[PDB]
């Protein structure tokens, strides 16, 4: 239909959802949050597949590390807006790193399966099946702790 | 619930929708489009209300003009993605300007009514009622000339 206007509408629903963070964050914290989020969203524009998922493994050694720091930086805001304890506080440093890897693995697998829904291990290329399964296990463990 | 992750998911539905433009635009044209669209989206971030609608009347004379040029720049891409003729081509220069004004009026009225749905003139503050009604009329006229 009007795919052009639908593009603007999608962006507006994103704006609306983002603005809800103000319910829980003062303007100082909200500005830091949106400044960090912009890094992540610009990366999805530049590097995301057709669904904005990023194949972290295909990035250069430096860009992957940079993208990882951005995610570590944002995790406390996400945890707060999700009503969870801060994973960066509950997990050991080691574990916090494994958590970011697990998140990146999950996103990489969304790229490989081209799926935005619940990933089904059948569709996962064999190079990523074990990695995924472990990543999923580690995420549920982190989940129970926050 | 998980409003944090829901925020990321909303952004990704946007990403997905925007990537569909590649179906109809080669990479050079898509890169120009996304470059121009970033201007508009950064303005919604900075100036939008809670729904990313911008109150163009509340901008300085310069900023308003800049934002208008951005819109005029994007209209041909939107027209193309909407399967329509180019409004910039079908309309006279005068009319194209009026068209941009009518689009801004509509957006301003979404701010004033705080409504993302079909605006109802009842809810529109009196300062904007006539302006809106005319803007709506002019948009249907433009619409008939490009669909
Ligand atoms: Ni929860
Ligand atoms: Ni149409």
């Amino acid at each position: 239909k009007h795919a052009g206007t639908m593009t603007l509408e999608a962006y507006m629903r994103f704006s609306a959802k983002l603005s809800e963070a103000k319910d829980e964050m003062g303007t100082k914290e909200y500005e830091v949050f949106t400044k960090e989020l912009k890094k992540l969203t610009n990366a999805k524009l530049a590097y995301g597949d057709s669904n904005g998922n990023i194949d972290y493994d295909a990035l250069s050694s430096e860009k992957r590390e940079e993208m990882k720091k951005v995610s570590m930086g944002l995790q406390p805001y996400f945890d707060k807006l999700n009503g969870h304890k801060s994973s960066k506080e509950v997990l050991t440093q080691e574990e916090f790193d494994r958590y970011m890897e697990a998140l990146m693995t999950h996103e990489i697998v969304r790229v490989k399966t081209k799926s935005t829904g619940a990933i089904k291990v059948e569709e996962i290329p064999e190079a990523y099946k074990e990695r995924f399964i472990k990543a999923e296990q580690f995420m549920e463990y982190v989940d129970e702790k926050v």
